[PDB]
């Protein structure tokens, strides 16, 4: 590994404005040069003929798992679903066991994040000691250990003045704040408060937990001048709010879980325990509009909220652990609406990579020259089933378990490495 | 008192569009015809002439001390007060002691009410048992004995599912909640958090406490189709966030303490604790913003939150009990904004009469035949002090206190009884 060249595949890189049939050369992990048939001599070659060649994704919001949870996935098998799902980078969430509130538990997932050298793994801390929401956690030491961020995901902060100081002293340190909007007051059932949770009497969410949250850190963002990224976003209302906050300069960034952009609370009918998400799956009018706010640049990103956990841990809705895991299936979802002609091939890699590079504030998500020679590499079009032949996670919980999906990575390059082939 | 006529004032009564030099005839304390010189035999006269006539004033936000603090003010000293201010109908706030939970309490201020005959006292309930925010309060039977709304005021409703539920209960009931808008982790200390607290170290209120509560508040009312009136509005952003649930259709009201209106932190360096407020006095932009509000009608009325405390409560602002009496003060303060060509003089007695009523779900505010004969007579220029000489309220807090105001009513009606006169 001097030299790599990936050749005859359609690039596109939404950071430069740049796409065509380019060849890319990489030198020392890094990208050299992006041009009509390059030819140098002894290089390694991988040929991208009708394929998407496009930056390495880069998923915000991952869980781990790891450490204390490691039957349900650990950073080795998180990473090899990262990697095989196209990301090169992804965001550990820090509701681990125990929780990333210091710099020791920071420091364990970044060497073993190295050891396993398949993407990067960026560590987020907590918002509160222990996770335990009553006293802001050690900003100064976690950000200086590697943290980029700050969660109490998947808990959400009730003291309006923690959240307050939270984002005070993060943006004091460049760094945002992710937050886990439910009102706990609010959302303390298991499923959505809709048709679902009335017919069958399961206790629910309401919207208005979510809701409520994203109002309080919009204008708490707005007062503090820091910058709060709202987490998996899931109603209409909520994109609303997140919009009218955009509108005034504030420094509001949102995501969207693929998952909340395919299924609603009816899944729970279909799937069980598997649909049991927080915040849950929520109406047809929901999700059309966070279809319409990714059409509309609403949505800054796509990121997954993998959140695996066992099947034993998925049976009685009233007792299952809420989450779905997504790295392997984030593409072919996003793919779906590339196919109905919401999106544009650009918009989608863009939500995939300069979209949540610039949540983080990482110079990655680029085929700039001069920037890591992460690359991801795919096929819009190839059909694959999630299922134990093809799942890299230690979990199975998704409603898109054994179904037919379409799009699919063929290979994934970190810092010019190959770590990902069909 | 079979008839009364009051000849040759100048009319206006925006509930009907209807303006103009009328006369009014009175038959049995109803409003029985309007028209040019109207002429009866035996008929009481009082002359209107070079005066402005319009629907009594009604002040939805009014704290008259009554039970339990009485030498700061009572129902009668109260009523004095809002009939020399020109108001027949005010609504008091449930903060007594004991605090208006229960229907003995709202029996013991109507039959107080109805003794002292000035003006019409409409009691609120608390939302919350002994308004210690807990537990939801027995709006059923108080809505029976009376009560036109819920509200803690001067206490903030912490929980979520608390002001939910009350949103829930009012709604079925047909009444609204009127809350006090002020996170109480945000909204601790005793002034504004402006340059006021920065400069002296006196402890502050965050303009976001407000701000995040109407914002709930909002959602609250837009998911549960309960109506929530805001009190007191404050800053400009409290005034977009209202506005953008208007914009939807959703129930939310709100009015302005005109005191917010004329003064600004500021004020705390001139009139000391006289200043001090809840919510507080803020910023400039904030002052103008309010004005803004009241022009583009996204402020539905003005309301007092005439709060009397005695002068040794009003010493130091650090132990100083928070409020500003404003009754006798409220039309000669909106005059002001009269008097800058901000609003015209129908728009003004709009936001006194029509406005008020509505938000209530009350007849009144109107000169609509067959309705009661309240009616407010005033002269927009006449000049007068608040002072000793004229202050009808036992207490004396107000930064207005000993400064000359423009405007004043000359005679107040209620029911086609003379009640006050100049
Ligand atoms: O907020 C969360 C956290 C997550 C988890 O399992 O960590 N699963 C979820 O469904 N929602
Ligand atoms: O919320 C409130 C209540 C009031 C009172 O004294 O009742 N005075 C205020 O200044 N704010
Ligand atoms: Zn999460
Ligand atoms: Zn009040």
């Amino acid at each position: 590994m001097l030299k790599l060249i990936v050749k005859n595949g359609y690039v596109i890189d939404p950071s430069q404005n740049l796409e065509g049939e380019f060849d890319i050369l990489v030198e020392n992990g890094k990208i050299k040069k992006i041009d009509k048939n390059i030819l140098v001599p002894e290089a390694e070659i991988i040929d991208a003929k009708g394929l998407i060649v496009c930056p390495g994704f880069i998923d915000i919001h991952v869980h781990l798992r790891d450490p204390g949870q490691t039957y349900k996935e650990d950073i080795e098998s998180g990473s090899r679903c990262a990697v095989a799902g196209g990301f090169t980078t992804i965001v550990c969430m820090p509701n681990t066991n125990p929780p990333i509130d210091n710099t020791t538990v920071v420091n364990y997932i970044l060497q073993k994040s190295k050891s396993v050298g398949l993407c990067r793994v960026l560590p987020t801390g907590t918002i509160t000691k222990g996770r335990k929401g009553k006293e802001i956690a050690d900003f100064y030491s976690l950000k200086e250990a590697g943290c980029v961020a700050f969660t109490d995901d998947g808990s959400p902060v009730m003291d309006s003045s923690v959240m307050r100081k939270a984002l005070e002293l993060a943006s004091q340190l460049g760094v945002p704040i992710m937050d886990a909007c439910e009102d706990d007051k609010l959302a303390y059932g298991v499923i959505n408060e809709g048709e679902v949770s009335a017919l069958l009497g399961l206790s629910s969410r309401a919207p208005e937990a979510e809701e409520i949250q994203i109002a309080r850190d919009g204008i708490l963002a707005q007062r503090t001048g820091g910058h709060v990224h709202i987490q998996a976003v899931s109603t209409k209302l909520s994109l609303e709010i997140i919009e009218f906050f955009k509108e005034k300069g504030v420094k509001i960034t949102c995501e969207v879980n693929p998952n909340h952009l395919l299924f609603t609370e009816r899944e729970v009918l279909n799937s069980g325990a598997n649909a049991r998400v927080n915040p849950p799956l929520r109406k047809k009018e929901d999700r059309l509009a966070l279809i319409e706010g990714v059409k509309r640049g609403i949505i800054d990103c796509f990121a997954t909220d993998h959140a695996p956990h066992q099947t034993f841990e998925k049976e009685l809705v009233e007792f299952a652990m809420p989450g779905i895991i997504g790295l392997q299936t984030a593409l072919p979802s996003a793919l779906e609406l590339y196919r109905k002609g919401i999106i544009s091939l650009k918009k989608l890699i863009e939500m995939f990579t300069i979209n949540p590079a610039r949540i983080i504030g990482v110079d990655l998500g680029t085929l700039k020259l001069g920037s890591p020679a992460d690359i991801t590499i795919f096929d819009p079009n190839k059909e694959w089933i999630l299922n134990e032949e093809t799942n890299l996670s230690k979990s199975r919980n998704t409603p898109l378990w054994g179904k037919v999906l379409k799009g699919k990575v063929i290979y994934t390059i970190k810092d010019g490495k190959m770590v990902y082939k069909d």
